[PDB]
């Protein structure tokens, strides 16, 4: 009855740009010297951790533009505040991301390549900071595939640019990075001619530090999770990138549906209409429910028929994964649009608590005292569904946001 795939979709190809994009990296820098895979795999990690402070520019961007959106009003301010934001967030990391990436290396040669292969980032992260807010403008607006054509000219100048720059060596990987960033910028500014008070900032700071706080705190909640699962041999930790490779891939459909519902929620939600709103998430839940279980299912039915690509005994243990994650898949579709909804309802400290607490007292420590006593199945399993609850039992958040907002 509606079009939320109108906007899901494009997103969900530049999140599939974005996937397809870093697993060529992968091979791209793998060619030669196969001790440099330590300086592109060491440095997403840290990237990650890096690429926290991005929602804090992205989400009071992406929220307060798609709020005026539904509101009529001009979010010029908001536009010009986000780029702002995200340049102001921009310039510590422009000298301490330099000093901060080689020192975290303690988790001669080893960490020295990835010196090479990152220095050209970090002198244009200040650029890239300026397109992550971009991306979050574009998606607060409704024109969602006008970033996907700039994704698809910066997946394909970069995979140009790298293979063209790598076969410097490791310093072109890094360069055809930097390049296709700063090219779809002047992409983006120079769209800028074609389509302000510190109050206004200082509120869209309100919206990105829990925002912030929430991807930054995930990644330590990630580092222990996958180091459970090492007393497991070798044949379960080459177990784990063949499932995540696969359900990473799969989980983009929950997240471009996120981001397809923090504008939708955003939007409504500024128009003063509760029958826009409530309508959308509900049916973009049972939509995405229905949606998530034809992924999920299949990955159940078939097991052997999607880890054979990059696979016995790690097809025996693999399938444990797809057939077990694949099951919490019905809750990602409830998980995305509801922490999600949120984030566009002004709300963003709630998913700030909400994966805090799924995550740990659920995933982690459950898993802690069972693991300790028996087996990978044991984490993968509190990991799946069992963990799914607090994604699903959270619309009570929503449930009792809402009734008591009428």
């Amino acid at each position: 009855i509606k079009k939320v795939v109108k906007l899901s979709i494009p997103i969900i190809v530049v999140n599939l740009l974005y996937t397809v994009e870093n697993m060529i990296s992968m091979i791209l820098v793998s060619s030669i010297s196969p001790s440099a895979v330590a300086a592109t795999g060491f440095s997403l990690s840290l990237l990650w951790f890096i690429y926290s402070l991005m929602a804090l520019s992205y989400s009071g961007t992406n929220i307060l533009i798609a709020q005026f959106v539904g509101a009529k009003k001009d979010p010029s301010p908001i536009l010009i505040n986000g780029l702002f934001l995200s340049f102001l967030i921009s310039l510590p990391l422009f000298f301490y991301g330099k000093d901060f990436v080689l020192f975290l290396m303690k988790v001669e040669t080893v960490r020295s390549l990835a010196k090479e292969y990152l220095t050209p980032i970090f002198w244009f992260i200040p650029i890239g900071f300026l397109t992550n807010t971009f991306y979050g403008a574009y998606n607060g607006a409704g024109d969602t595939k006008t970033p996907m054509k700039v994704a698809i000219i910066m997946n394909l100048t970069h995979i140009g640019t790298a293979y063209t720059l790598i076969n410097l060596g490791v310093e072109g990987a890094g360069w055809g990075i930097a390049i296709s960033e700063i090219l779809a910028f002047f992409i983006y500014t120079f769209l800028l001619i074609f389509f302000l008070e510190p109050k206004l900032l200082f509120k869209m700071v309100r919206l990105g530090t829990p925002t912030a706080l929430e991807r930054a705190i995930t990644t330590l909640s990630f580092n222990v999770f996958v180091g459970f699962l090492a007393k497991f041999g070798d044949k379960v930790l080459a177990a784990h990138q063949i499932g995540l490779r696969i359900e990473s891939i799969s989980f983009m459909i929950g997240f471009g549906v996120m981001i397809a519902s923090t504008t939708l929620a955003g939007q409504n939600y500024g128009a003063r209409n509760y029958r826009g709103m409530v309508h959308a998430v509900n049916t973009s839940a049972h939509f995405t429910a229905l949606v998530m279980s034809l992924t999920g299912l299949i990955l159940i039915l078939f097991p052997h028929y999607l880890v054979y690509p990059f696979s016995p005994e790690v097809i025996e243990w693999a399938s444990y994964y797809l057939q077990i994650v694949g099951i919490s898949q019905p809750a990602m579709a409830y998980a995305s649009i509801y922490s999600g909804a949120l984030k566009g309802m002004g709300k963003t400290h709630i998913p700030l608590f909400v994966n805090i607490s799924s995550f740990w007292l659920f995933r982690i420590i459950p898993s802690y005292f069972l693991l300790k006593v028996i087996s990978p199945l044991v984490p993968w399993g509190f990991m799946t569904f069992e963990t799914a609850v607090r994604a699903l039992f959270y619309y009570t958040v929503f449930k009792k946001v809402v009734g008591k907002l009428l």
